[PDB]
Parts: C-alpha cells; structure tokens; sequence
C-alpha cells in the first residue's frame, strides 16, 4: 500500500510549484531517468559534444575558437520563486 | 495498491503548476524516459553535436569559430514563478 | 489498483497547469519518452548536429563561424507562472 | 484497475491547462514518445542537422557562415501562464 | 505500508517549491536516476564534452582557444526564493 | 510501516522550499542516483571533460588556452533564500 498525499487541503491563496513523483518497481546512453522537471537554463552554450566514432581519427590540424564578447543582459526578479500576495516589478 | 492524491481540496484561488508522475513496473541513445516537464531554455546555444561515425576520419584541416557578440536583452519578470494577488511589472 | 487524484475539488478561480502522467507497464536512438510536456525554448540555436554517418570523411578543408551579433529583445512578464487575482503589465 | 481523475469538480471560474496521459502496457530514429505537449519555441533556429549518410565524403571545401545581426523584437505578456480575474498588458 | 504526508493541510497564502519522490523497489552511461528537479543554470559553458570514442587518435595537431570577454550582465532578485506578502525589485 | 510527515499543518504564510525523498529497498558510469534537486549553478565552465577511449593517442601535439577575461557581473538578493514579510530588491 503506497499511499502519498501532498496539499491535499489548502485554504485561501498559495502559490505553488508541486512536483510529485511515485516510482513502485556508443559513446552516451542513459535509461530510466526524469530530467528537466523544473529545470531552468539561461544562456548555456555547448560547443563540440558527442561528435562521433573516430572524430577526427588521422592527420587533423584542428583550431577551435571560442570568442565570447556579448553585451548581452539578462534580467529576471523571479526565477522558480512562486509568490502570493507581493509586489514584484523590473525598474530598468 | 498505488494511491497518489495531490491538491485534492483547494479553498480560494492558488496559482499552481501541478506536476505529477507515476509509475508501476550508436552515438546516443536515451531510453524510458520523461525530459522538460516545465523545463525553460533562454539563450541556448549547441554548435557541434552528434556529428556522426567517422566525421573528419582523415588528413581534415578544420577551423571552428563562435564569435558570440551581440547587443542581446531578455527581460522575465516572472519565470516558472506563479503568483496569486499580486502584481507583476516589467517597466522598462 | 493505481489510483490518481489530483485538485478533484476546487472551490473558487486558481490559475493552474495541470501536468500528470500515469505509466503501468545509426547516429542518435529514443524510445518510450514524455518530452517538452511544458518546454519553453526562447532564443535556442543549433548550428551542426547528427550531420551523417561518414561526414566530411576524407581531405575536408572545412571553415565554420557563427557570428551571434544582433540588437535582438525578449520581453516576457510571466512565462509558465499563472496568476490569479493579479495585474501583469510589460511597460515598454 | 487504473483510475486516474483530475479536477474532476470545478465550482468558479479557474483558468487551467491540463495535460493527462494514461499508459498501459538511420541517422536518427525515435519511438513511442509524447513530445511537444504543451511546448512553445520562440526564435529557434536550426541551420545543419541530419545532413545524410556520406554528405561532404571527399574533398569538400566548405564555408559556413551564420550571420545573426537582426533588430527582432519579441514581447509576450502571458507566455503559458494562464490567468483569472487579472489585467494582462503589453503597453509599448 | 509507505505512507508520505506532505503540507497536508494549509491554512493562509504560503508560497512554496514541493518536491517529493517516493521509490519502492561507450564512453558515460547513467540509469535510475532524477536529476534537474529545480536545477537552475545561469551562464554555463560547456565547450568539450564525449568527442567520442577514437578522437585525433593519429598525428593530431590541435590549437584550443577559449576567449571568454563579455560586457555579460545577470540580474535576479529572487531565484528559487518563494516569498509571500513581500516587495521584490530588481530597480537598474 | 513506513511514515513520513512534512509540514502537515501550516496556520499563516510560510514561504518555503520542500524536498521530500522516501526509498524503500566506458569512462564515467552512474546509477540510482538523485542530483540537482535544488542545484544552482552560475558562471560554471567546463571546458575538456570526458573526451573518449584512445584521444590524442599517438603523436599529439596539443595547445590548450583558456582566457577568462570578461567585464562580466552577476547580482542575485535572494539565492534559494524564500523569503515572508520582507523586502528585498537589487538597487543598481
């Protein structure tokens, strides 16, 4: 008997984010996985990943250059941060 | 006997994001899996990934280059951040 | 016997986003996935990816370049955050 | 016996969406998946992907360039954020 | 007999981040596992990851240049801080 | 008998994070593991991580240069800190 209870009785205005999870049992490989429930990314860069088998095996002149120089801004007041009841504003 | 019970009884007006999973059981492979359920991606960038088998095997003269340069602005006020009675403003 | 319940009773207006799964059981492989259920992708770029088997395999003279340069604006008050009984303005 | 109920009942005006899914049980390949749900991309870009089997085998020149210079401008007051009884703006 | 018993009963306006998980039982492998539940990444760079198996196996001459210089600017008043009732500004 | 009970009952207005987990029993491989429940990276770098079996194996010339120098800020008021009753802002 698994038995899961969560904000089974709320009264007046909550503000919320549940997330509930009940499990009763070449090169990269993954199985049997949760990912990115709430997951939140700003600005991730990937340059080379899993390129291959035998990526550049014989003989190669290789120039990788990453030239990062942005006037990039970013501006969030809540990020996953619910709120109830508040004042929430960006000034800019 | 798999009982799950979430929110059952809500008195007012909660702003939510219910999330809720049960389960009762040659490069890259994934398998039986559950991705981005509320993920949020901004500003993401992948250039090189997964090329392939043999990718540049032999004699490869490669220049690569990522000139990451630019007048770029991302304003959220409010992300994966729910809020009841509130109040929210981007001024800008 | 699997039982799910979820917000069975709402007395009132919650602003909600309700997500729930119930499971009883050459290059790049998936299988038996729930992906993007909420995804939100803003600004997401993929140059090169899975390209082939046997790509650029023999006396490739390759020269790549990305060139991120660009008075590019996002603006979003509330993105995945449901708001009940508030005010959300994007005063621009 | 697999029951699954979600708000079932309802008294007032809430603003919700629901997503339930129930299961009982050669480059790229995929299958038995749920995917783009709910998802929303805004200015996504793919420029190379999944080119082929054997694409640029043998004495490829190849130039790539990505040029991303654009005055865009994007401005979504409610991006999956359901709302009641609220004032929702985009004043610009 | 698992019994989980989670904010059961809530009487007011909390703000609040649930997670909960109930369980009863070439190169990177992972299997089981629940990863980025609320993970959050701001400005995060990968830049070489799983080139693969064989990767400048012979005679490789490689030149790698990482050039991180950006006029990069992040402003978040509250990141995975709920807050009920409170004034949250991000005045720039 | 197995019970586990959180924050059942709540009078008022708690601003609160909850992480509840209950279990009942080539070169990098990982298993039944839980990570970034409440993970928050910022400004991380990863730049040679896992490149294969056999890289550079014979004869390899290599020059690897990292160049962290960026007029980059990042200003964060309330990191995983949930917050009631308060005020907080980023004034810049």
């Amino acid at each position: 008997p698994l038995m899961v209870k969560v904000l089974d009785a709320v009264r007046g205005s909550p503000a919320i984010n549940v997330a509930v999870h009940v499990f009763r049992k070449g090169l990269t490989t993954e199985e049997e996985f949760v990912e990115g429930i709430y997951k939140v990314e700003i600005d991730t860069k990937s340059y080379w990943k899993a390129l291959g088998i035998s990526p550049f095996h014989e003989h190669a002149e290789v120039v990788f250059t990453a030239n990062d120089s942005g006037p990039r801004r970013y501006t969030i007041a809540a990020l996953l941060s619910p709120y109830s009841y508040s004042t929430t504003a960006v000034i800019t």
